[PDB]
DNA sequence: TTAATTGCAAATCATTTGCAATTGC
DNA sequence: GCAATTGCAAATGATTTGCAATTAA
């Protein structure tokens, strides 16, 4: 049994270290959008072999390698998810900062339209909706 | 002598200083979204009685007045005037050039996302990352 | 075998701040 | 004068890095 993330590093080359056995682990396994000092206690969690700057590596590893998506919702700190399947968006609930995930191609079409119209080509983008619950 | 955004700082009721009139002044005359290292080269170029500091101070202040407005772009805080209209940003990945940019149709789906979640949309953040076409 | 990974300081990068000097109003 | 405001320079917090030992292939 090897975690979703796992399988990518070891078919893209990756040396497999304890470390970083769980770090994949860790990461294939959280629902939510952990921060590196979450991912980190997470890590530590299952391993106390495991240090802050592995962590930090390692995650930054993934992110080059197209395995987790980092994020600046604007917390002062960088946040991480799996790649997931197809793109989507967040919603962000001012009141709890827990996230809600959207799509909309509508936007996703409008956004390729507006860079069409400035003389762009669209590479990259960020949308943040911010919200309260009725 | 007078600026435009010193002008909005003596109706506020804040201390008029040299430096605090130069950045003023500075400020009034941009309009590329300059961050805090930028806004302190072009500072000192008017008056180099400041230091980097106070750019800190007086940049940190003048968003607390709601003279400026911040954005935390996808990598350092840069800064811009409080716009009249609100406005979205299309960012050069080729150069410096930032341009400004409103979807009403974007905005109104916005709002029917938020809606059909069942959420008052609050705030938002859009960004688009853009190369001239090839 | 042997090049990549780890762990731990020490070192950044951007921003904040403690405080002695020093303005403004 | 007096409360507010500058200026260093030293703290800051989240991130990176240099280096010697370890470890995966
Ligand atoms: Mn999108
Ligand atoms: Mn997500
Ligand atoms: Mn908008
Ligand atoms: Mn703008």
């Amino acid at each position: 049994m090897v975690s979703r993330i796992e399988q990518r590093c070891i078919d893209k080359g990756m040396k497999m270290t304890d470390q970083r056995r769980v770090i994949a682990q860790v990461l294939s396994d959280s629902a939510d959008h952990p921060d590196v000092e979450e991912v980190y206690r997470r890590a530590t969690a299952k391993d106390p072999r495991i240090s802050i700057a592995t962590v930090y590596r390692t995650v930054r590893l993934f992110e080059e390698e197209s395995i987790l998506e980092r994020h600046d919702f604007g917390d002062g700190r960088a946040r991480y998810e799996e790649a997931p399947s197809e793109h989507h968006d967040h919603l962000i609930d001012v009141n709890s900062a827990r996230v809600i995930e959207f799509t909309s191609p509508e936007i996703e079409a409008l956004q390729r339209e507006i860079a069409r119209k400035h003389g762009f080509r669209l590479v990259g983008h960020r949308l943040e909706l911010y919200g309260v619950p009725l």
